[PDB]
């Protein structure tokens, strides 16, 4: 019909009508927002997509940016749900727009979703990122982009104009500029753009908070299980150049301009096959090509920008899942597998500490062991497994988020914190993993409402609940319903009270302290210990 | 009576019949076991008391060794109860013997009590150490002694024949030799001597464990709220000389040099040395004392920590325990914002400064680690938690963790170890309520002081003390506190390095618990030394 044809600043589009149990949604999938970054444009910042003739087939997702594919458990849904579902291509800078079927007459707020994957993987075309239910239920405009991952998005030879780094973040920013100029044609309100992302997508959201050229592109932010001040999310110029030159050596390509020009001659798959080989040691929850602290996108380290920053006028929604680092362990930690109880020995535990906490002195590992050992049950395998699951989760996700939330709130921002702790009825991972990293996204996106999936009807109510929390934050900067002050109130997170909410099948429950005892070790004591040994 | 006259190897003695609600006891108070360590014999090891003509008036307590007196809270019971209740004199090397009035026909085990007080105070003539009710109710011989304290017993110029150090411990050893020679004359069995002491007395007991010449003088040991491996109980030869030369300087003794320096100290009157005792301490401290046993290579061949890891401990019954609030009352002697009359709700800025006075001579990084473990980062400002937290800091760092460390190594090397936690607050307690069960207030119940009619203890505090005296006496006889053939009684299990089992001591029956502040002592005993030798 006529609702599926819209015209943006670059040309004409033809969308597709998507069906929801509660009605239809208008979807425009695979809108080009950048000229294909190929050949000489590899490793380079993106160029805005020049105008085109005719109409663009916007009825299906475009290609996935080149990335490593998980093959640890072949055919296992717990891993396959994150693998690409389209063909790999460097011609992948495309975005998507969902909008309610009766296109909103009044400007409706906009959610922009930035995906995770340790800056090495991810695609907006994944099924758990389907935004038809989130739009049909709450009547907002949802936008999701693809950004270059791996060396294609974050390889950096700092200083050189040919490999400047952070171009995957610049892909996101260009997509945000596109929203400022074109979301109005879909009913979106360019004055109510709320960024929300998970894992590296959440860390990416934190980057745009600390980057002035991005700050005028969105108004509020949601950081799900990720923060830019995490140990995995940023790398120094010295190590970034070390990892890039190590890749050029492994691929046969060893000044700076000579190095990059050779790398552009290698097929994209050839670089992907040597990605994990540039890491400085055997580790878990570490990724090769991540944003670099270079002085452009980030004037300083994310930690420094966070402390000295003024965040008045900012509303932030942050949170974690119950068991963040559980499934990371099966990717290199001794004695761990998704297929047994992973009841590890203490020798395996002490060895696993060095894998979860790499590039760290022997004394600091002793400090980690002292805090996470039950010295009445130092050998109990079950306690030891949960301990290492806490070591990885707290060090990489929880304590980075708690450090950011306290700093933002105590420096002008209005922060709301959560802990998603509902294990899905469909979860294919083992039971000892609990609620693993990334398994709140299905409910945030209202995937339970899909009839073809056998979520419990009580889980569908849970999904619609969470969808309202997010939409309420997007509209007002407050997740609470101003309609119903009888329902349990979600209080703001503060540096002192440290109040947060538990999200599960039960009604809201206010808890205090976001692992406050453990995160005092990671954020306060451990830096002093490394700075003195 | 005939029971009040006995002949010891040095001469004759005239004793006293003492009265208890349950019966009488013979007691011989003020027996001279050493020649008076006065004048030129100051700072020197003791010499055996020369035999005497006629009888000795063993009917009243002898003097108290020269020591500091706690003038901090004049007339306060909790303070005055430990202050000396006899004339101060350097002529103080005397001991006392309690024995049942029907003098035992069979050889009976002997309990030897060593008082505490940071090696600077204490006396066997205190009311809390009265041996009537323990000897009457359980029919064991009890012996206590006076040993030199302060600089008189522990001033050390390492390497000099004039101030060789540890002479206060040599006083104790001489008393134990006297018990070996003479306790048989009172019904005591020289082959069943059990040492029990508290605070620095318990530390002394553990040092007799680690000193071979003392090892043939007893068979069992009880350490109450003290350990030889504490940070306060020993001192290095270099620091020992540094503290002693400064004392000579502060009394106008111009600093062979060592022979001159001691001879000048021998001239200054006794009270002058006491007045300048706490001034040789290196910095602001709490639970830290000036003149303590020195690791000189004689009495202590090595550091007590070293002697404990590789010792001769198999076939040794040891009783060990602490009170619930070991460090509470120390804080009022230097921690900012603390007083017995106040409620001591300190600010965090006072907590941080009080940490560095309870844990002195540590790096700033070490103090940061203490703050990390003992802060409640969900309520880091609450003055009520900060008050209890600094109590735990001083309590763990000085008593609990050194004691748990001792119990573990003894058990792993073949010692039958029994551990307790005394968690009953006395109704008579003069200290504020927030101090809980403070350091030293299990002694009254172990000695059966609740049985004194002139005291206003509960009727249940009376059956409590009779149960503790039973535990201690059963240990002295058998090396096992619980009753021999007792079906219905919560059995007291031995302490082990793995299970770490101990019992709670209060009006409620024996509750068996595991872990003697294990999470906290892992920091003090394991990680903190690594961090201290890596900065
Ligand atoms: C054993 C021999 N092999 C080893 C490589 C295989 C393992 C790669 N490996 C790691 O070592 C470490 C880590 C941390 N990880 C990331 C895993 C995280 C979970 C992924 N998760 C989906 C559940 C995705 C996700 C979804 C949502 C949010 C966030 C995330 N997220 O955070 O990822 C790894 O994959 C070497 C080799 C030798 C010759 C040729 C080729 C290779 N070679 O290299 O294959
Ligand atoms: C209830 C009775 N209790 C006594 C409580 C023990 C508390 C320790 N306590 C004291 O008793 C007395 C005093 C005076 N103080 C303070 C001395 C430290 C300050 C020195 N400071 C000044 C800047 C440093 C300095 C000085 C001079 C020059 C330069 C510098 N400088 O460099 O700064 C204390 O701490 C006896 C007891 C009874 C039974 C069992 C065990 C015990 N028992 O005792 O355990
Ligand atoms: C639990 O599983 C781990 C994971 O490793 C194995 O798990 C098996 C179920 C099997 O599928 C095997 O192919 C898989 O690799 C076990 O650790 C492994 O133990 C084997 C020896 O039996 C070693 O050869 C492997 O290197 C080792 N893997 C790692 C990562 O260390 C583990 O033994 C098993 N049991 C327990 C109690 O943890
Ligand atoms: C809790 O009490 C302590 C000390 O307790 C006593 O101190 C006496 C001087 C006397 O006033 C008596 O009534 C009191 O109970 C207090 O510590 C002292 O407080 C004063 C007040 O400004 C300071 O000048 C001192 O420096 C300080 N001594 C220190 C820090 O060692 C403490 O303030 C008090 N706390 C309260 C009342 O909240
Ligand atoms: C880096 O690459 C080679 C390595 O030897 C070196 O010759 C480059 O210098 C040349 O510089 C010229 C000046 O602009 C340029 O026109 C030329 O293209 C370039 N050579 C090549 C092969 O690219 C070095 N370039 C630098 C340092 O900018
Ligand atoms: C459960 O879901 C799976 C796939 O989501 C489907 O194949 C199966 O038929 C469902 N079960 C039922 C009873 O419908
Ligand atoms: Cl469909
Ligand atoms: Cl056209
Ligand atoms: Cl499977
Ligand atoms: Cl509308
Ligand atoms: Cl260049
Ligand atoms: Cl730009
Ligand atoms: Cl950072
Ligand atoms: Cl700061
Ligand atoms: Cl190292
Ligand atoms: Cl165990
Ligand atoms: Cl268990
Ligand atoms: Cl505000
Ligand atoms: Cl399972
Ligand atoms: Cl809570
Ligand atoms: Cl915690
Ligand atoms: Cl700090
Ligand atoms: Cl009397
Ligand atoms: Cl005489
Ligand atoms: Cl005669
Ligand atoms: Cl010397
Ligand atoms: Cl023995
Ligand atoms: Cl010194
Ligand atoms: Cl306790
Ligand atoms: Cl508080
Ligand atoms: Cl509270
Ligand atoms: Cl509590
Ligand atoms: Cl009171
Ligand atoms: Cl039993
Ligand atoms: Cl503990």
């Amino acid at each position: 019909d006529a609702e599926l044809l819209v015209t943006v600043r670059g040309g004409r589009l033809r969308g597709i009508r998507l069906k929801t149990p509660g009605g239809p949604v208008s979807a425009f999938l695979g809108i080009p927002f950048a000229e294909p970054p190929m050949g000489p444009r590899r490793f380079l910042p993106p160029e805005p997509k020049q105008p085109w003739s005719g109409v663009v087939d916007a009825t299906t997702f475009q290609s996935v940016c080149y990335q490593y594919v998980d093959t640890l458990y072949p055919g296992f849904e717990g891993t396959e749900m994150w693998n690409p579902n389209r063909e790999l291509s460097e011609d992948c800078l495309y975005l998507n727009v969902w909008t309610p079927y009766p296109r909103p007459t009044s400007p409706t707020p906009v959610l922009v979703w930035i995906y995770g994957g340790g800056f090495y993987s991810g695609a907006s075309s994944l099924d758990v990122y389907d935004g038809r239910f989130l739009v049909q239920a709450e009547r907002t405009v949802l936008v999701s982009m693809n950004y270059r991952v791996g060396a294609f998005g974050f390889l950096a030879l700092p200083g050189s104009r040919e490999a400047p780094g952070n171009v995957g973040l610049l892909d996101q920013r260009l997509a945000l500029q596109w929203v400022q100029e074109n979301v109005a044609a879909f009913g979106g309100d360019p004055t109510s753009v709320t960024l929300f992302g998970e894992s590296a997508g959440a860390a990416s959201v934190g980057m745009h908070l600390l980057s002035p050229p991005s700050r005028g592109l969105f108004h509020r932010a949601v950081l799900q299980s990720g923060a830019p001040n995490g140990p995995w999310a940023t790398v120094g110029m010295g190590e970034a150049r070390r990892r890039a030159t190590q890749l050029a050596h492994l691929v046969g390509c060893p000044n700076d301009t000579e190095l990059v020009a050779c790398l552009r001659t290698r097929p994209a798959q050839v670089l992907v096959n040597h990605e994990w080989h540039v890491l400085p040691q055997e580790s878990v929850f570490r990724f090769s090509f991540v944003p670099v602290v270079d002085g452009d996108f980030l004037s300083d380290t994310p930690e420094a920008l966070i402390n000295a920053g003024d965040f008045h006028g900012l509303q932030v929604l942050v949170g974690v899942v119950k068991d963040e680092g559980s499934y990371f362990l099966v990717y290199g930690a001794p004695g761990f597998s998704k297929d047994n109880e992973s009841l590890i020995s203490r020798a395996e535990f002490l060895a696993g500490v060095r894998v979860g906490v790499p590039q760290v002195s022997d004394l600091a590992a002793e400090a980690v062991v002292l805090h996470y050992t039950d010295w009445l049950h130092p050998e109990d395998p079950a306690r030891l497994r949960e301990a290492l699951s806490d070591v990885v989760g707290d060090h990489n996700v929880v304590c980075p988020v708690a450090q950011l939330a306290g700093r933002l709130a105590a420096q002008g921002a209005r922060v709301y914190a959560y802990v998603f702790e509902h294990r899905a009825s469909t979860l294919s991972w083992p039971l000892w993993m609990g609620v693993p990293h990334g398994y709140e996204i299905e409910f945030i996106f209202g995937i339970p409402l899909d009839p073809s999936r056998n979520y419990t009807a009580e889980e569908k109510i849970f999904a619609q609940r969470l969808m309202r929390y997010w939409a309420n934050f997007a509209r007002t900067g407050d997740p609470n319903e101003p309609r119903d002050p009888k329902a349990p109130q979600w209080p703001p997170y503060t540096a002192g009270a440290q109040q947060y909410v538990s999200l599960d099948l039960r009604p809201l429950e206010v808890r205090r302290g976001l692992r406050a005892q453990a995160c005092a070790f990671w954020n306060r004591f451990l830096p002093k210990l490394l700075s003195a040994t």
